[PDB]
C-alpha cells in the first residue's frame, strides 16, 4: 500500500507515534518520506552485507526481523520480515517503537541523520488535522 501523507500522519497517530521516546510525529512523516516514499511494500537488498530492508520505516533484517538468509542476525522485534509488508501497518509501528528504545533512538535510521535533523519537518504535516 502507498499512504497519502495525511492519511499516514492520522494513522500514526492512532498508534501512538507522537512523541513516542520523545519523537515528535512529524519525525516520524520525514523517515517514512524518505525511506519508502510512505510504501508499505518496499524493499531493498543491501549486497554489501546479505540484508534486506523491509516496508513503510525500511527496517533492517540483520537486528530487528526475521527472514532466514541473513547472516548472525536477531529477531529483536521477533517478527518475520514478512510481517513488514503488510498493507496494516501495526507489526511495523511495534517494530519502530523498539528500535528507538535503544539509546540511538531515531538516529539508527542514517536516512533521519541526512534528511530530517536539523531541518523544518512541520510541511510533513501541516493540514493533516494532527
Ligand atoms: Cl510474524
Ligand atoms: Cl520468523
Ligand atoms: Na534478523
Amino acid at each position: 500500500k502507498v499512504f497519502e501523507r495525511c492519511e499516514l500522519a492520522r494513522t500514526l497517530k492512532r498508534l501512538g507515534m507522537d512523541g513516542y521516546r520523545g519523537i515528535s510525529l512529524a519525525n516520524w512523516m520525514c523517515l517514512a518520506k524518505w525511506e519508502s516514499g510512505y510504501n508499505t511494500r518496499a524493499t531493498n537488498y543491501n549486497a554489501g552485507d546479505r540484508s534486506t530492508d523491509f516496508g513503510i520505516f525500511q527496517i533492517n533484517s540483520r537486528y530487528w526481523c526475521n527472514d532466514g538468509k541473513t547472516p548472525g542476525a536477531v529477531n529483536a522485534c521477533h517478527l518475520s520480515c514478512s510481517a513488514l509488508l503488510q498493507d496494516n501497518i501495526a507489526d511495523a509501528v511495534a517494530c519502530a517503537k523498539r528500535v528507538v528504545r535503544d539509546p540511538q533512538g531515531i538516529r539508527a535510521w542514517v536516512a533521519w541523520r541526512n534528511r530530517c535533523q536539523n531541518r523544518d519537518v512541520r510541511q510533513y504535516v501541516q493540514g493533516c488535522g494532527v
